[PDB]
Order: structure tokens, then sequence, then C-alpha cells
């Protein structure tokens, strides 16, 4: 039935996890039909099991099925690519840390301690657990590194980053954000903050140990927030937003990149940033008023299209 | 996108669960519209992170808003009910031995040495593991308990049983399907074989602590199959089927009776058969195979509509 197949929507996640994570689907690059019985032969997998495994990814629309063969579907070409976002995001998605945080989350929502779901199953809020965890840290900078690929093009379209000089990119992560910027943008000083027990290196970019809840480093003209906030709690949100009023002079900008909540699309991330970090998804109005408490005011306002999520682009400057 | 919410499809699952297995869907009884400030005050339940969580089961369907109030849509109107098997399907879908299961899948398929995804994260097959396991136990005997109540109304409506005198229940579980039967048709003697550690006790009842596998005990002149062979390989369920030939006489009827493989359904629940036991869902055609196999031939053949699957009924008989 429709309600026990909705009660049933973990099976889609497993069935896509079983395919993509055993890198299978990756014998299904540029659209080609693979032939089932050919596929056993040269990987080992089970001919009569992957073959009903394929049914369902056809029911799901994953594989279209032709002449008994199947091949992936326009839009999941991706999973033929072990280095597309998706590709990271089906590994980290289902994965156990995720599933106990998630087991966790009935119970979350009647505790107002401020641990997260995911620090009731694992001892630690997210960050500082990923601090201990390579799998769940590698896997969550890779999927960070390969969204930031995808919206940088579109980036540098919307915005003249040649105009600045100094550019801080604030929780960067692996800081490929300002990598790929860099290689379009000559002759600035380029620096990412982040929490790094060893430093990343980089040709001319500055790795900077640090934390935006306790300080931002003045003397750029540019900094970037690009996905943090909806990790954090309101509070949270504006001290981070206090301590860039604080590190700004009246010539520097903030650019807050974010995906945006829109009514049109799904509020599954939302749950997922409530399981996690106790986070949300906001509107530009909900960001708008953040900054505005934390004495910034909005000089632009942009949407960027993702294929995934519309994001909200907010230039911020010192009231 | 729709693709990125098909990789997500387990957070539609997790949010369910945390709904129904806190409790908080009980709140929600006779269809009746919720105040989300009252339930909090009442319940402890965080308000603002549980509006966030309604405005999801908004989105899937589970709840319908008016007035800024919630109801459980009509269909959903089970998860008011901790009895449904709705509510224990919800509680084992996504169990921390169910999700560890899962995550052994994409490694099952490419092993032939017989051992479930279920087997290679626990270290025992499902049904062992369960012998071990009250949590899991107690839950999958009382989902097959709510399964087994509301198929027998349309089972007694399709099958004379009142022509019979001595029936046995194999594989029957907590015995549901015959205590009900047997409180509509009077007369008769009444026996139910599983696997039990301590027997069951049930007013004429007669408990078998038995093994399908080795040997089905002679002398009833109906045998009832319900929902086995689904958890079984075609060479096990052979060796069930030929146990009740063995057991048979001229005179004596097996009905066996199973969800069943049609191509309009979903194909989620075999994947899932696949992952806890190296089961699969059968067609008419294939339960008919196996049968003639073991040397039954079908007497009469029913399709049971059940509102989660269509049931195959086949009445089987000894050449
Ligand atoms: N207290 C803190 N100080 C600095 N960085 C922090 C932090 N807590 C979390 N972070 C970092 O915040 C980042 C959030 S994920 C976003 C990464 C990157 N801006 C992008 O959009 O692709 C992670 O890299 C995490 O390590
Ligand atoms: N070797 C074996 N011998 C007998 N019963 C067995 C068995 N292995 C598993 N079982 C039982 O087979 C049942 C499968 S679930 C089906 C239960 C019931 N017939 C119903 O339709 O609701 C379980 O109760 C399980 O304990
Ligand atoms: C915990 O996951 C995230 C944390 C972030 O700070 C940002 C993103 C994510 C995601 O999981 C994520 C995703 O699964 C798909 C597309 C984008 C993202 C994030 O930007
Ligand atoms: C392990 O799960 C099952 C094993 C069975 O032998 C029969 C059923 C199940 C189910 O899980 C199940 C379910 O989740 C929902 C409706 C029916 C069933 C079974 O009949
Ligand atoms: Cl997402
Ligand atoms: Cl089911
Ligand atoms: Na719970
Ligand atoms: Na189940
Ligand atoms: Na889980
Ligand atoms: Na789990």
């Amino acid at each position: 039935s429709m309600l026990t197949e909705l009660i049933a929507s973990n099976r889609r996640s497993a069935a896509i996890h079983a395919f993509v994570d055993t890198g299978l689907s990756t014998h299904f690059k540029d659209g080609i039909y693979v032939d089932i019985s050919e596929l056993s032969r040269k990987s080992g997998v089970n001919y009569a099991r992957f073959s009903r495994l394929c049914d369902f990814l056809v029911e799901m629309g994953v594989l279209v099925s032709n002449d008994n063969k199947f091949r992936l579907s326009d839009e999941c070409h991706v999973f033929a690519n072990p280095e597309s976002f998706e590709s990271f995001m089906i590994k980290l998605e289902i994965c156990s840390h995720y599933s106990n945080a998630w087991l966790m989350y009935g119970k979350s929502l009647f505790e107002d301690d401020g641990k997260s779901a995911f620090e009731m199953a694992h001892g630690r809020p997210f960050f500082e657990y990923l601090d201990g965890n390579k799998f769940l840290k590698s896997n969550f900078d890779a999927l960070m590194t390969r969204v930031s690929n995808l919206i940088v093009e579109k980036l540098l379209g919307i915005y003249d980053f040649n105009q600045h000089n100094r550019i801080l990119d604030v929780g960067g992560g692996e800081g490929e954000l300002l990598v790929r910027i860099s290689e379009k943008v000559k002759g600035k000083h380029y620096a990412v903050l982040d929490r790094y027990s060893e430093l990343p290196v980089s040709d001319n970019i500055d790795f900077i140990n640090g934390n935006f809840l306790n300080s931002i480093p003045s003397g750029y003209d540019l900094y970037i927030l690009k996905n943090v906030l909806h990790n954090w709690s309101d509070s949270d949100s504006i001290l981070i937003l206090e301590n860039f009023r604080k590190a700004m002079d009246k010539n520097s900008s903030l650019l807050l990149i974010n995906m945006v909540k829109e009514p049109e699309f799904s509020r599954s991330f939302d749950i997922l940033m409530d399981v996690l970090f106790l986070g949300k998804e906001r509107s530009f109005t909900e960001f708008e008023y953040l900054a505005n408490q934390a004495g910034l005011v909005v000089q632009e306002t942009k949407v960027i299209d993702q294929s995934y999520s519309p994001y909200s682009f907010i230039k911020l400057q010192i009231k």
C-alpha cells in the first residue's frame, strides 16, 4: 500500500546505498545499457539477487529497463561517478552514526538540555565527534567540497571578487571554494578558517586554525560564511555574525551564502539539521533578522539555483 | 531535488518513527485536530521543534493542517493506535538491527556462503538471533499477530473451516490465526507448531515446540502455512513442503497462504526478505512449482486482497 511503502521509505535509501556504495553503479557510466549476466561474471555480484535489486531500482526510477538490460536514468547519471556529491551523500545518509542519531530524534524532542539527537547517540556534538572519526570527517568534508565545486562558477558570475584584496572563507573546511575562486581571480590574499588539528596545505592559501564562536580575525575586506548558520541555534548564529561585525571595518563585506527555506521544497533537510546539530533551515527574512540583531545590514540579495536546493546570497556590511 | 529526496527516503521513515514510537501520534485519536501549543504543554515535547516535524508530516500526507491545528490523515488513523500492525512495523523498520542488516546488504550480494546481510551484521540468522533478543522477538511476533488478526475475517469467508476436525497451523507464532478461527469455528481440535523456549498457554489450543525443517506431525486433516515460505530459500521451501507431503494422507489438505509477487505492487518487501533471510517474494506460478517438486498438487487457488499486499490462497493435497 501507499502507507506501508511510506513507512518503508528507508528501503529506497538502503537499495541505492547497496547499488552505489559497492561501486556496482560505476559499471553504468555514460547511460550505457548493462547485461546483468555479464556484470555478475565481471564483478562477482550474485545474478539472481542483484537482478531483484535492479527490478526495485527500476520501480524507483534509478534504472531504465530495455531488451533485458538496465541503464541509469538521465538524472541518476551521477551514481556512475564515485566523485559526485550524490555518491558522498549516499555514503553518509544511512551510515550507522546518522541512523543511531535518527533513533534518538523522538527522545531529543522531550529534552531542553541543548543536546542534539546525534550527541544523545554518540556522546559529543557532531563536529567535536568528527575530530575522532576519520570515516565521518573525510566523507562529510568530501561532501562539502563537492557542493562547493558545484556552486563556485555561478558565485563568480553574480559577484565581482576582483574588487577585493584579502579574502577569508570562515568555516571553509578543506578550502575548495577559495582554491577554485583563487584559480579564476588571481593576485589576491586567500585565507581559510576552520577547526584544524593539522593545517591543510594548498598554493597561496593561508589555513588558520580558529573558532568563529570565539573570534573572527580582522584585516580582510571580504569574508565568506557558506552553509555554516544552518548547523547552529539562533543565539549561536547571532554570536557568529556579532564576531564578524567586530572583525569588520566600514569598507569590509560579508557574503552570507546558505541553502534557503522555500515552501516549494521538502522540509526533510530541516529535520536532519535538527537531528545532527539542533540547527534549522531559514528563509531570507529569518537570515536578515539574525544579521540585524548582530548589528549588520543587507546591501545586496540574490537567489542562486542549485539542482538539489535554492541558495540565498546575502552581502552584509556593518550598520 | 526529487533525486536528493529519493536518496534521503530514510528521513520519511525516521520522522514517522519519532512521531509514533514516542507515542505523540496517540494524542491524535478519532481524527481529532490537535493544537501543538497544548500538546507541547501537556506532553513536554518542544513546541518549535515538534511544529517543524508536523510540517514535514503534512508534506508526507501523515498529518492534515486546518486552523493552525493538525489531524492524522484518514489512512494514518492507525498511528493513533499503538496496538496497530503499522505501529509495530514502524518500531522494527528502522530499529538498529534492521539498519545494520541493510548496511551489510551491499557486501551480502558478493558472497555465496548462504549468510544473510542480517547474519553478517549480527552473527546468527534472524530467527536464531531473536531467541536471545526480547525487543526483536516480542515486536516481530506482535507484528505477525496483528496481520493474522486482519486477514482472519476474509479467510473464514473464502474457505469452509467447519468441514475439518483436526487443524495444525505450522509456524503459527503466538497462535493468533487459530485462536481467532477457533472463536468462530467451534468443536475442532486446534494445534500450533513453532519454535518455543516456553510453550504458550491458550484455551483449547495445543502448542507444539517443533521444527518444520525436520518433521510435521501427522494425523491432522487441515494444515496451514501462512507467511513462512518467503523466509526460506527454494531448497528449504521444497524441504518444508516435502515434510507436509510425508505428514499428509489422501484426505488431508494444506492451505499455503502467502503475500504474493504481483507486477503492480512494490518490490521493497522482496529486498527486505533478501536482507533478513536470503528469502524472496514468489508468484502463484513459483509457489505451484515448489509444491509440485515436493509432490503436492493444487486443488484450488484464490486471491485475498489485504490493504498492504495481495495474498495467494493455495489448497494443496498429495498426488
Ligand atoms: N567553532 C567552529 N569554528 C570554525 N569552524 C567550525 C566550527 N564549528 C564547525 N566549523 C566548521 O564549519 C563547517 C561547516 S560545513 C560548510 C563548509 C564550507 N563552508 C562549505 O560550504 O562547503 C565545517 O567545515 C566545520 O568544520
Ligand atoms: N524451523 C522452524 N520451525 C518452526 N517454526 C519456525 C522455524 N523457523 C521459523 N519458524 C517460525 O516461523 C514463523 C514465520 S512468521 C509467520 C507467523 C504466522 N504464520 C503468521 O502468518 O502470522 C515465526 O513464528 C518463526 O518463529
Ligand atoms: C549534515 O549535512 C550537511 C551539513 C551542512 O553544513 C551542509 C550540507 C549538508 C548536507 O548533508 C547536504 C546534502 O546532504 C546535500 C546537499 C547539500 C548539503 C549541505 O549543504
Ligand atoms: C521480517 O518481516 C516479515 C516476515 C514475515 O514472515 C512476514 C511479514 C513480515 C513483515 O515485516 C511484514 C510487514 O513489515 C508488514 C506487513 C506484513 C509483514 C509480513 O507479513
Ligand atoms: Cl539534502
Ligand atoms: Cl511490507
Ligand atoms: Na523512541
Ligand atoms: Na518487519
Ligand atoms: Na535506523
Ligand atoms: Na542504527
